[PDB]
């Protein structure tokens, strides 16, 4: 039924973001467990975190003709196979080499599942009005999975073991497939104008703060904070709660006070939050700056997503998910460059210099948002 | 007696800054009985001369104390206001403005130095400067309408005669409290100024003050011309358009002088520079007078934040690194103030005719924004 595809797409996006967030506080702690010095391993940790983003990067365009040739269900189903294999590989992983392959399959399955499920949702709903509601429900499921995943893996590692949240995620995925078992202006012309490129760089630089924080904040915590091993994923809860509050709030506020002002203020608070992050000497210090950073990224997304839609609509022709490809290129850009470059930058210089560099980059990029106010064509 | 030094500087900056803004709506209307440029050179005569006397005023405070410079500032302000009251031509009004400049330089350097010296606790010192800047904000707030209504009703010399009487009362108060009759040299030999320009920290703080006050100082000469060119506003609203900046500057300087210590000086300066840059960014987007109360109030709050944060941070730096002599650093701060006040009004029309007002606002705002993260350098400067 029409509701069935909605529930399977909701579950798929939920589990995908859950895997993304659950991999975060397990890898550094798993690395700590075996060697029983992370400055030498941090660069490969960053590469292992960016592998999914880079593989997704090379795999986005190929799904396009593949969707047309063989429909939408089969790419949706194969996404299941890849993420189920990635989940079982994550739980049984004992070697770094296996984990890199699992991250690569995670990227493949995430790209396949996202594109195929969004296309299937577009195909099923042809009423021209409920499509937006269905997309909103799917994105709400994405945000909810983002909120839930980190407390899942962090709490359920030292309490009921290491293979627990991956096995439970695989079981929930198996419930997903049982439910599912029963245009123009290409993106490489839409990157041809300075306005859309500035907006994409805006979203990429806004998300690069959390992208660079994810590989390095847990290792920073075990090196100075001495926090308990169950608290690492809990230490990112402000970045999700404040993100949800900010994204809901600024959306009504955004149009009254201008989208460009929202984006500029969001980048300013992103830079300030990243600067204020490396001074905390205990976990309660991180709640302020991390909550501010989450609210900032929520403001930036809620201001720049409609401005990207307006920019695509006013000059070019957009589709149901034409804005999807541009933003995801920024997200994969950040999650491939920030994690990869971050290991080298923390090996060469300290983590505080990394945070200062990212904050300064956001601050200097902040004045460029004037370019988007009333653009012409 | 530690509190009685704050009330003196509270009234010294009140009267001297009163004559700065009262003369603004009284000189070009009086002279009327290329011409705009000669009028604008009147205003910047204080700003140019005060910049040069400042390097000779700062080190002078070391060798004679702080009382005599403030007494001389009282005398010079008395002479400047009296000469303003009677002079009725350009060459007679230029010397009066330069005299007001020299008096303002004396009063500002001596007052900020004596507040820094008598207030030793850093959090406690962060409050005297805030209230003194509040008195300054109230002075520039009441200066313009005072001169306007006095010139409309009671005459031209009367707003300057009353200022002379208040200056006489200020001199009596100074002779009662401070006793400026002897030259007292500071026991500690203060550091030379040109070593202090080799400190990155002092240069960054002075640059922050200079860029914020350049942002405020560029706006005042250039805003009313753009107003008449674009919105076609009646003349009576011109001075009222800048009132929220003064009001917000007073409120912000009091409030953030209270909390700059709890919230953090570097974060206060950074947020203030960011908000002043953003406010100048949205200033040339106003399509009527009602759109300017917001950004102007934000600009005033930003400048009050940056001023209350960086005003005691200079004393903090000079105590953490250099010797405990405060004349030179606050002389540099007043130099930054006067440099911003000097580049603005003489070159405002030239820059507007060259590139345009919105591009000037964009340039100043982007300069403030990119200079903002350099204030993170002031988080914890190492000691000697
Ligand atoms: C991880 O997986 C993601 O990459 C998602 C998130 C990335 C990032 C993040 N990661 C964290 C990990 C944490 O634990 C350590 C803690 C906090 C965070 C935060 C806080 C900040 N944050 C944002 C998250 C949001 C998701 O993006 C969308 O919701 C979205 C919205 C849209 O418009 C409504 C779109 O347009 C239709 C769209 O498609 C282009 C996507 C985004 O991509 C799917
Ligand atoms: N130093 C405070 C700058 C300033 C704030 N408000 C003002 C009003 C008028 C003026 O000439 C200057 C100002």
């Amino acid at each position: 039924s029409r509701q069935l595809v909605l529930v399977v797409v909701f579950v798929a996006l939920l589990l995908d973001n859950m895997l993304f967030t659950v991999v975060v506080p397990i890898v550094p702690t798993f690395l700590y467990d075996m060697e029983f010095f992370l400055e030498e391993e941090i660069t490969r940790v960053g590469v292992l975190f960016a592998s999914k983003a880079v593989m997704q990067l090379l795999v986005n365009p190929f799904v396009g003709p593949l969707t047309n040739r063989i429909g939408y269900h089969i790419p949706m189903f194969a996404g299941f196979v890849i993420m189920f294999l990635s989940t079982v590989m994550f739980a049984f992983s004992g070697t770094y080499t296996l984990l890199f392959v699992a991250r690569t399959l995670q990227g493949i399955g995430s790209s396949f599942s996202s594109v195929a499920g969004l296309g299937m949702l577009a195909s099923v709903y042809t009423d021209d009005h409920e499509r937006g509601r269905a997309m909103g429900t799917a994105l709400g499921g994405l945000a909810l999975g983002l909120l839930v995943g980190a407390p899942f893996g962090s709490v359920m590692y030292e309490f009921v073991g290491k293979s627990a949240p991956f096995l439970i995620l695989a079981f929930l995925a198996l419930l997903d497939g049982a439910l599912q078992l029963c245009k123009g202006t290409p993106l490489f012309m839409l990157l041809k104008d300075p306005y859309i490129l500035v907006a994409a760089g805006s979203i990429c630089f806004a998300n690069m703060g959390v992208a660079i924080l994810e590989p390095t904040l847990p290792i920073w915590m075990m090196q100075t904070m001495c926090s308990p091993k169950w608290q690492l994923g809990l230490a990112f809860l402000p970045a999700s709660v404040s993100y949800l509050i900010g994204t809901n709030l600024f959306g009504v506020l955004a149009n009254k006070m201008g989208r460009w002002l929202c984006s500029l203020i969001g980048m300013l608070v992103v830079g300030t939050s990243l600067l204020c992050v490396p001074l905390a000497h205990n976990i309660f210090g991180l709640i302020g700056p991390n909550a501010g950073l989450g609210l900032a990224i929520g403001m930036v997304d809620s201001s720049m997503m409609p401005i990207m839609g307006h920019l695509v609509d006013l000059r070019h022709t957009s589709v149901y998910g034409s804005v999807y490809a541009i933003a995801d290129v920024a997200f994969c850009m950040g999650f491939a460059i920030g994690p990869s470059t971050g290991g080298a930058i923390v090996k060469a210089i300290g983590f505080p210099w990394l945070m200062v560099i990212t904050g300064v980059i956001n601050i200097v990029y902040a004045p460029l948002c004037y370019y988007l106010r009333s653009p012409p064509a």
